[PDB]
């Protein structure tokens, strides 16, 4: 995951409020919501919807550049690219 | 996107073959033979969010807590997932 700075304006306070809501029905005692401060962090949870692969493909005495997705739950492959000749990496 | 090195084998090579064959079918080139895939080889995962986790710094009766928040990417359905404090002030 990725990670960013999120400023504390209302969307932020709604944020804080929902913490104190749901840590009364723990019970720290009865808590009343006040403000949140900074810094706030908004952390991203990413997962694949799939996949590139980029390659160097020596073909014919050429090297070339191949690009292939791959879809992440069918796992299907398809040719993005075919370029060359290129310069060895 | 996120970035990987993969290492050259059976798999990648395979991934060549199927380069090869699929451009083959268009045949601009002509017929070209394939040999073999060289490093770096690189998959790219392509990402989607599947939710964000909030960390907040909240005054509470007068008190500085520090809570954890989890929100689904789509139904943006909410979770407490920690509290602990007080704690002192950044
Ligand atoms: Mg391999
Ligand atoms: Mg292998
Ligand atoms: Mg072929
Ligand atoms: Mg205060």
């Amino acid at each position: 995951g990725e990670w960013e700075i999120i400023d504390i304006g209302p969307f932020t306070q709604n944020l804080g409020k929902f913490a104190v809501d749901e840590e009364n029905k723990i019970g720290y005692g009865r808590l009343t919501f006040n403000k949140v401060i900074r810094p706030c962090m908004k952390k991203t949870i990413q997962v694949p919807a799939g996949y590139e692969y980029q390659l160097y493909v020596y073909a014919s005495d050429k090297l070339f550049r191949a690009d292939i997705s791959e879809d992440y739950k069918t796992r299907g492959r398809k040719l993005l690219r075919f370029n060359g000749p290129v310069p060895p990496p």
